[PDB]
């Protein structure tokens, strides 16, 4: 299976100044149930914001850069290598990723971060007419997660 998985805003952005834009923990908790245990699928700029490669899952890099090469992660060079990938593979981001590949994943397994934040990068329009809902989740608000949000499993019709 090739899924994406992304969080974000009402008006679809995903990031500013190569961060993300809100603090929101159970959306980390939601990547890690996730992913955990498969594959993540990610661009340069991406892998650069995190630093380091994420615990208990396997970190795919994609670059142009031959001198790419740190210790936990495996780098690809292609968007066609991708497809050779084995297991459930994520493609975790970012704007340049998820514009290549929402036209060829399975799913989505989108975070719906209920508010305007400023952006400088996107997650591109998609309608629901080509999307079925498999699942819809408000996620629970406390002191530590104080931005609405809603879970979306949608799953290409
Ligand atoms: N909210 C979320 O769910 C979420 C998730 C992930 C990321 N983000 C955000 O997204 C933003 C970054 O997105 P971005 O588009 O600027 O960067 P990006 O997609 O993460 O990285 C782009 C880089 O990936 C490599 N690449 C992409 N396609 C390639 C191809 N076909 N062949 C070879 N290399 C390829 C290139 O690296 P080289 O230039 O090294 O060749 C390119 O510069 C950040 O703000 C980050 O916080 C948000
Ligand atoms: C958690 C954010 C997020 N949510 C959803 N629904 N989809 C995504 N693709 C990303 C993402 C992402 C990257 C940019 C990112 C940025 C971070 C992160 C993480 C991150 C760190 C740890 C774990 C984990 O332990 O599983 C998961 C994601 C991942 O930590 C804080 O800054």
């Amino acid at each position: 299976t090739l899924s994406i998985l992304v969080a974000h805003d009402l008006q679809r952005v995903i990031g500013f100044e190569n961060q993300l834009p809100w603090h929101l923990p159970n959306d980390l908790k939601h990547v890690k149930k996730l992913s955990t245990g498969h594959t993540l699928v990610m661009g340069r700029k991406t892998f650069e914001s995190i630093g380091k490669p994420l615990p208990n899952r396997r970190n795919v890099v994609l670059t142009s850069d031959t001198s790419f090469n740190v210790e936990g992660v495996d780098v690809i060079h292609s968007i066609e290598d991708i497809y050779q990938l084995p297991g459930h593979v994520f493609i975790f981001g970012g704007q340049t990723l998820f514009e290549e590949m929402i036209d060829k994943v399975d799913d989505m397994y989108i975070t719906v971060i209920e508010g305007k934040f400023r952006g400088d990068t996107f997650f591109p329009p998609y309608t629901f007419e080509d999307w079925e809902v498999a699942s819809s989740v408000e996620g629970k608000l406390d002191e530590k997660n104080t931005i609405p949000h809603t879970f979306l499993h949608l799953i290409r019709k």
